[PDB]
């Protein structure tokens, strides 16, 4: 199996174009992971709603980004800049 | 602009498969329009959930897209499978 991970981000008021600048970067980051087939992000400044979306190769993968990232300052700067937990879901790439 | 949109279906208890292979020949037509530049289905059985996201080259072709398919009977038919009206979201690719 491939999979995909989607995760809507919510930011702080007036925060909005930081928040891209700063994520921009993580989906970077995430694009160059092994195994990461694509990295997307989606924004809608009138809907304060910004949206990643990544493919993964294998479950295998997926997991060994999410465990790395999980203690990194880079990823977790995120938290000064939201204002509500990420919603963040996987699915099965058909 | 490059656009994205991002399209959440809810299927009728019992149509989660049924669904998946009808959705999925549509996301095929899709893939392939004059414009798409990807076109994904993503399933979560689990979350009775099905998403689908597809990339478009620029806004006028997303619209050509949106105004071929409104009175297709294929694209149509996917009504009589979902619980409630599907959410679309359309965002610009950063």
């Amino acid at each position: 199996m491939r999979e995909v991970v989607i995760v809507k981000s919510t930011p702080q008021r007036g925060k909005f174009n930081a928040f891209a600048e700063l994520v921009g970067k993580l989906v970077s980051e995430t694009r160059d992971f092994p195994g990461c087939l694509g990295a997307y992000l989606m924004l809608a400044p009138e809907r304060n709603e910004q949206v990643v979306m990544h493919i993964w190769e294998t479950p295998d993968a997926l997991e060994a980004y999410l465990t790395w990232r999980a203690d990194r300052g880079d990823f977790l700067e995120i938290n000064e800049y939201l204002e509500v937990e990420q919603d963040f879901k996987t699915y099965q790439l058909a």
